[PDB]
């Protein structure tokens, strides 16, 4: 056994535990689990431990940060848990970790010192020098100075349906309009902890884009939803890509002056990219005259010159963009467009993903519903086919890859209540090199980095 | 591939309670995979440390199983060194049937609301499968439990009276022990010992940390009236239980047939075997003592049930034994050998968690230490009484279980709650650890799910 783990390398493996509450830093070189930490230890009586990314550190053994978010609210009573809980704790913590060698420390909660709860994906720069969180009920996204622990930028985004039926209201397109926010408390303050600037009174679920429209969601601004998902680094510098999921849109913007750019669209068949027109010092538009898919999980390929974006639900692909003109995101236009007959149905979603660091291929995960198995598809990033899928468990979430290249390390996470784990499967032969046991319901994983190059192939440049 | 690693442990499940992660988890060890877990706080638990369990036989655990876990509470959470601030802990101390339906975990009950008895110390299943004892080390109360009803078939308190009241004398100097067994006292038939109450001391007398109490480490409103129950330990012949007193060293013999304590075995190296017990009321029984040698934790019978250990601590360090062949009289029951080490000399290790192989040719026993010490398992041969090897495994070593073949013992490593752990498996032919599986968790048990009552000889019913 300890001859199986000699092959993997000097690699922790950091997951959040989503509602098990936990965080905990795995050694892949001996199978011990170096340290954890159980948010309610410290008084957060809701810590949905969702997404998290970790910065370069020159020797993780003795040393390394990370930020770990939280949800909260009424987003216990979404996975089938029957709990009796009334008021659930409001959630939405950023807390900045650090491993000393030995043990996890609470350094700080980041979402009280800025006031920004938000609680989907963090993603590290690729300086690793900031992180950015975006939140999908909230639609707002900010980039954070790590030294500092302070706001760069925020931005919230809204929808202006052309139908204000909700079972339309994206299907017949709309206006998103993009407002730079600036704080509203004392202090340079934002007024967003907790529940507080929710549209939707929980997220939409793995899978579940569409489960507002069908009136399956509550709150009090609905119809005015995008579902911000994450903010995706170009690893060549300058760019970010954010992610929106019930338009199919990833807005690219400019990191350097802080506005958007241009608009990809995500759907098979839809144009490349739409305009993103400026209406206001600070306010910025892109119209749509239909919405044909919603579209969730985002990535840069290690090199920059790929930009992936999964359309979900009404189509499932892998819609690939040629982005290799560096100093012009207006001329990034669909190169590719992976697809199979299998992905013909509702499920599986194309999802996660991770690319090798040579750039050569990158591996999808494929979540259903309970009970379809999901899997992981292996795509060759060069003539963008479908290679191969393997079937993992139920529930499956994100993908790392060790930074040699060698082994893609992900996880399943059981729909919070069923079999979860971590799987290791080798690049050489795709085949899965083992399972390992998990006590967590994992949406997120990394690696933690030596270097800001393994940041082109971590949580900074793909979901 | 580990799947070859995994086909040679067999089709068994290890549950493990996570202490301080608040979780409970069952691991399918022939393939690596989780079957299921269960977060207490989901539920409103605000301070779930889940700290004990034990499964009951199932003809096919993997279509589905039962277990009982139980939680402590109050300022339990503020002993292991986690910085936290805050200032007003759940109550805590909940015991939950807990049933796996083949796809996931179902929390069936809470058995501490229902009954109104809230025990945070050890849980063990009865010989028989039906029925399940909780003991609890700050109220110093145990009972039986009769699962399908879940219902209290009995229930004791246990009482020191010191010879000397002075805190730091007060075992050393002796005592009586009363014990009394308790009425219901609340419509419904329910206790009235939920959440904190009845307790005599504000934490568990943590691993490793029996004379805290002694020297005053520990708050509490009967500090010297505590004896650290821990354990009710089932005899696998029937008839039988012992509960375990840490702090006066003593384990209780009951009869389960009719409720009466019979005879009280003493740990320590050097004093009789046993000491009598006096019927002095309808509902209460004393033992004298006129002084205590050291203090004791972890106790068990053999898989046969002719043998019984006691482990000595602190002030001595040393496997006590007891010839228990005599199933029809526990007051013959003589000290038959000692397991003693000169590495054993300090104050750590502790001899500490065990577990025998089916056969009873050896005993496996946890060696506890403080950090930074690494800690491990002592392999003992359970014929001759000797210790026949140590093997270092990690950090704060608890529990230990076998496979119910005899092939691989398996147990648990925790971190002190904040650095590493881990879940060890050990092949009990080369006695050679075979490796480490992740874990995140500060366990201090686990158990393989049992198929048939056989099976619970060596789980967590006849030791801890
Ligand atoms: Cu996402
Ligand atoms: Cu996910
Ligand atoms: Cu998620
Ligand atoms: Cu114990
Ligand atoms: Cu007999
Ligand atoms: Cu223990
Ligand atoms: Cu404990
Ligand atoms: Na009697």
């Amino acid at each position: 056994i300890e001859e199986f783990y000699a092959q993997f390398g000097k690699y922790i493996l950091l997951v959040p535990g989503k509602f098990t509450g936990t965080v905990a830093a795995h050694d892949l070189s001996t199978g011990r689990t170096l340290a954890w930490l159980a948010g309610w230890n410290y008084g957060d009586t809701n810590p949905i431990m969702h997404h998290m990314a970790a910065f370069p550190s020159p020797d993780p053994y003795k040393g390394f940060e990370f930020i770990v978010n939280t949800q909260g609210g009424k987003n216990l009573f979404i996975y089938g848990i029957p709990t009796t809980v009334k008021e659930p704790g409001e959630g939405f913590n950023i807390y900045r970790v650090r491993y000393d060698g030995t043990k996890f420390n609470l350094v700080s909660n980041i979402a009280e010192k800025t006031g920004l709860g938000l609680g989907v994906h963090v993603t590290a720069t690729p300086d690793g020098k900031g992180f950015a969180v975006a939140d999908g009920q909230k639609d707002i996204f900010a980039e954070f100075d790590l030294a500092t622990e302070s706001v760069r930028t925020a931005f919230l985004v809204d929808w202006k349906p052309n139908n204000s039926d909700l079972k339309r209201a994206w299907l017949e397109g709309g206006t998103m309009t993009i407002t730079r926010l600036k704080p509203t408390l004392p202090g340079g303050k934002y007024d967003y902890t907790g529940t507080k600037g929710c549209k939707i009174d929980w997220e939409l679920v793995p899978g579940g884009e569409l489960f507002l429209e069908e009136g399956k969601v509550t709150g009090t601004r609905q119809t005015n939803v995008v579902a911000l998902d994450a903010f995706v680094y170009d690893p060549r510098g300058r760019w970010g890509a954010l992610s929106a999921r019930l338009p199919g849109v990833a807005i690219i913007f400019d990191r350097q002056d802080w506005e958007p750019v241009v608009a990809l669209v995500g759907a098979k068949g839809e144009p490349s990219s739409l305009p993103v027109k400026k209406v206001a010092s600070d306010t910025w538009e892109i119209k749509m005259d239909k919405v044909v898919t919603p579209a969730h999980q985002a990535g840069f390929s290690p090199d920059g010159k790929n930009f992936l974006f999964m359309n979900g639900v009404r189509q499932n692909n892998i819609m690939v963009w040629d982005t290799s003109n560096h100093a012009d995101p207006t001329k990034w236009t669909k190169k590719a467009v992976v697809e199979d007959p299998g992905w013909r149905g509702s499920y599986p979603n194309t999802f996660h993903m991770v690319f090798t660091p040579d750039g050569r291929k990158v591996y999808v995960t494929l979540w259903w519903p309970s009970p379809t198995p999901n899997g992981i598809a292996v795509v060759d990033a060069r003539n963008w086919k479908l290679l191969k899928s393997v079937d993992i468990g139920p529930d499956m979430h994100t993908l790392a890859i060790t930074y040699d290249g060698k082994y893609v390390v992900g996880v399943f996470s059981g729909y919070q209540k069923t079999a979860s784990g971590i799987v290791i499967m080798d690049t050489k032969s795709d085949e899965v090199v083992g399972i390992l046991p998990s006590v967590g319901g994992h949406h997120d994983c990394v690696i933690v980095p030596k270097t800001v190059e393994d940041l082109r192939c971590s949580r900074c440049t793909t979901t």
